[PDB]
């Protein structure tokens, strides 16, 4: 059989970048050159393993790959199409919502961590929440929401959106401290 590796069916390029295609061919009889396809139209072929091809600065729009392998004794085996979309791609953006910077917080208390997220052309897929730069949680759904077992000390909360073309927003962020569990006094309130 033959097989392209890379890329996977569905992958998302971005417009003007290279898509590079590796195939695998599994055969009893030698290989004398892999072809390369998309659609009907031949990219380039290869008489060597490992067999390679670019597409180099990729317009918009679909791309049906197939490898073919040419066997030394005149036949052809070919993979299956692999179909891939340049797009123009656009990152989501996050919003956080909660805690703000003056949030009151406490030692092992839990603290929920909130998000808007918004894609222009796309979808968001998860928001990730994270504290001095470590993911703690991920939340697939809207809305958005985290609860973080809060630790002592000055912490750094953000979240970061991905989409579905997995292009990460820029972070959001806030800074808060987080007092001592023991130093939590009443406080008067209504
Ligand atoms: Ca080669
Ligand atoms: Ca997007
Ligand atoms: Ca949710
Ligand atoms: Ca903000
Ligand atoms: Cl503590």
């Amino acid at each position: 059989m033959v097989t392209i590796d890379s890329p996977v069916a569905g992958e998302r390029f971005e417009a003007g970048k290279d898509i590079n295609i590796s195939a695998t061919v599994k055969s009893k009889t030698p290989v004398s050159k892999v072809e390369f396809y998309n659609g009907d139209t031949l990219i380039s072929s290869d008489t060597t393993a490992p067999y390679t091809a670019k597409i180099t600065g990729a317009a918009v729009g679909a791309y049906n790959l197939k490898a073919v392998a040419v066997l030394s004794d005149g036949r052809r085996i070919e993979s299956p199409v692999t179909p891939v979309l340049v797009k123009v791609i656009v990152k989501p953006t996050v919003k956080l919502t909660a805690p703000k910077s003056n949030v009151v917080a406490y030692g092992n208390e839990f603290l929920k961590i909130t998000a808007t997220a918004s894609d222009s052309d796309g979808k968001i897929s998860r928001v990730d929440f994270l504290v001095d730069g470590e993911v703690i949680g991920s939340d697939r759904e809207a809305p958005y929401e985290y609860e973080w077992k809060a630790v002592e000390g000055n912490h750094e909360i953000s979240v970061i959106a991905y989409d579905d073309d997995d292009a990460a927003s820029t972070p959001d962020s806030v800074k808060i401290f987080v007092k001592q569990a023991r130093l939590e006094h009443h406080h008067h309130h209504h």
